[PDB]
C-alpha cells in the first residue's frame, strides 16, 4: 500500500481503458505514472485481490507496478515512469528510423516478458503494441497483463462486443472467449507485425466481422518490408488456426534469440 501522502499529481499525460493517467512523483524525488481508475471501469474489491499477485510478478521486461493506493477514492496505481509511452504511438512517430535488428530488439523484449508470464501461469488476453511501452534506449516493456478480467465495459469484454481487440485475437478466443498463453501466441504474432510495420494498424482497419470472416477462412497478414523471410514464417507459426499448434513463449524466445 502507497500511502496518498507519498504521491504528488504534476500533470495529466493522458486517458486509457479505466480513466487518467499522471506524470507523478513518488516521496517528491521519483518519477512514476499514476493511473487513476474512473468510476464504473473497473472491478475494484476483485483487483484488490489479484493486485498482491500482480505486483509479486516482476521481469525487467514486464512495466513494474510499483503499489497501490487504496487510502483514497478513486483508488490509484503507481506504475514505472517508461519514458517514451505506448509502443503503438512509438512506433508511428519514429517510423523510418528503425533498422531490422532494432525492430527485431523490440520483438525479443516483449517475448522475454511473455515467456516470463506464460511460465507463471498468467495470460495477457490483450497483448498489442498499444499495451507495451517504451523505457530508456528503446527497451520494451510489457504492460496491464490480465487487466482485461477486471473491465466492466462489455463492450471490450465480451467476444461479441463493438470494441473488443477481434485484430488481436486467436479463431478459439473470438469465437468461444478460449484464453490461453498461445492465444497470447497469436496476439504475439500480431504484435510482431506492428512493430515491423513500424505502427501500422493490421487488417486495413476492417470491421470486426470481417476481421473474424478473415481468420476463419484462413487469410493472414502480409509480409511487412522490414520482416525477414525468416522472421515472417516465425509470425506464420504464431497464427496456426489450432492453439496447440502454435510454438510456446519458451519457444518463440529460443528461436528469436537464436537470430
Ligand atoms: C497501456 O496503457 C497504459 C499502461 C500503463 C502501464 C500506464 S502507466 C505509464 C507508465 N509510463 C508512462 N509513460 C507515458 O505515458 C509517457 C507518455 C508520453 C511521454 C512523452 N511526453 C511526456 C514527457 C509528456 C506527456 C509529459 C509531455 C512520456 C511518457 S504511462 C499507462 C497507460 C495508459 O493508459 N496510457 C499510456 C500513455 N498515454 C499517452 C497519451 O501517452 C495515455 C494512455
Amino acid at each position: 500500500v502507497i500511502d496518498p501522502s507519498e504521491l504528488t499529481f504534476v500533470q495529466e499525460i493522458g486517458s486509457g481503458q479505466f480513466g487518467l493517467v499522471h506524470l507523478g512523483y513518488w516521496l517528491n524525488k521519483d518519477k512514476v505514472a499514476i493511473k487513476t481508475i474512473r468510476e464504473g471501469a473497473m472491478s475494484e474489491e476483485d483487483f484488490i485481490e489479484e493486485a498482491e499477485v500482480m505486483m509479486k510478478l516482476s521481469h525487467p521486461k514486464l512495466v513494474q507496478l510499483y503499489g497501490v493506493c487504496l487510502e483514497q477514492a478513486p483508488i490509484c496505481l503507481v506504475f514505472e515512469f517508461m519514458e517514451h509511452g505506448c509502443l503503438s504511438d512509438y512506433l508511428r512517430t519514429q517510423r523510418g528510423l528503425f533498422a531490422a535488428e532494432t525492430l527485431l530488439g523490440m520483438c525479443l523484449d516483449v517475448c522475454e516478458g511473455m515467456a516470463y508470464l506464460e511460465e507463471a501461469s498468467v495470460i495477457h488476453r490483450d497483448l498489442a503494441a498499444r499495451n507495451c511501452l517504451v523505457g530508456e534506449n528503446q527497451v520494451i516493456k510489457v504492460s496491464d497483463f490480465g487487466m482485461t478480467r477486471f473491465v466492466l465495459d462489455d463492450q471490450y469484454t465480451s467476444s461479441t462486443g463493438t470494441k473488443f481487440p477481434v485484430k488481436w485475437a486467436s479463431p478459439e478466443v473470438f469465437s468461444f472467449s478460449r484464453y490461453s498463453s498461445k492465444s497470447d501466441v497469436w496476439s504475439f504474432g500480431v504484435l510482431m507485425w506492428e512493430v515491423f510495420s513500424e505502427g501500422k494498424i493490421p487488417y486495413e482497419n476492417r470491421s470486426n466481422s470481417e476481421v473474424v470472416e478473415d481468420i476463419s477462412t484462413g487469410f493472414r497478414l502480409y509480409k511487412p518490408r522490414l520482416a525477414s523471410t525468416h522472421v515472417y514464417q516465425i509470425m506464420n507459426h504464431c497464427w496456426k488456426e489450432r492453439p496447440e499448434d502454435r510454438p510456446a513463449f519458451s519457444r518463440l524466445l529460443r528461436q528469436l534469440a537464436a537470430i
